[PDB]
């Protein structure tokens, strides 16, 4: 019923490589915590098999055409379509063939920009400003732990008016 998508990129729209997310930023997984804590996660199943177990404190949904697939702590859809009976916010949480599916369905987005280059296999699929309006943009804070820049930005779908 609030439909959105989570989601960290490099400045290529880098998301993953070989799997796994091609940095180590610890401030992004306290974000990702912080933001779906008591809400929905639906993923395909590379990323969940990447991750390798339900997060806990959350309902985690995993879309796959495998209907051997029932893992404990994990709910299972087959189709996009099952995403809109899911209720409550429900953030899609990857990977690249769920973002490519979702970009234009979803309400709104929680964009983790990293701000580096990173060689990568996998992509956020490509948006314009133009079309998403910036309701907030908070730069991360960098210490020994987080050692790349990166900015927190939450991103609301643009109402086409005439002008
Ligand atoms: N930086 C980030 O924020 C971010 C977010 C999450 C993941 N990642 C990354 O993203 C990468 C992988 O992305 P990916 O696109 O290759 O895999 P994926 O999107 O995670 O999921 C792959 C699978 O989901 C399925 N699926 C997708 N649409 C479906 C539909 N309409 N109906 C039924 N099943 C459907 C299939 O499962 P079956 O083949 O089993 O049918 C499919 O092959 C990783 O390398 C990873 O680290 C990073
Ligand atoms: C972080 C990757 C990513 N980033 C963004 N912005 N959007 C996103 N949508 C993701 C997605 C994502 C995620 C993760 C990691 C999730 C995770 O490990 N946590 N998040 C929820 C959670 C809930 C309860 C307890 C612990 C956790 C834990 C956080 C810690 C404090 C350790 C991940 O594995 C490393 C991964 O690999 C492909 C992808």
């Amino acid at each position: 019923m609030t439909l959105s998508i989570l989601v960290a990129h490099d400045l290529q729209r880098v998301i993953g490589f070989e799997n796994q997310l091609p940095w180590h930023l610890p401030n992004d997984l306290k974000h990702v915590k912080k933001l779906s804590t008591g809400h929905t996660l639906v993923m395909g199943r590379k990323t969940f098999e990447s991750i390798g177990k339900p997060l806990p404190n959350r309902r985690n949904v995993v879309l796959t055409s495998d209907t051997s697939f029932n893992v404990e702590g994990v709910d299972v859809i087959h189709s996009i379509e099952d995403i809109y009976q899911l209720p409550g916010h429900v953030f899609i949480f990857g990977g690249q063939t769920l973002f490519e599916e979702m970009i234009d369905k979803v309400d709104d987005m929680y964009i983790t920009v990293i701000e580096g280059k990173f060689r990568g296999d996998t992509f956020f699929p490509p948006y314009t400003f133009e079309d998403w309006e910036v309701a907030s943009s908070v730069e991360g804070k960098l210490d020994e732990k987080n050692t790349i820049p990166h900015t927190f930005l939450h991103l609301i779908r643009k109402k086409l008016v005439p002008r």
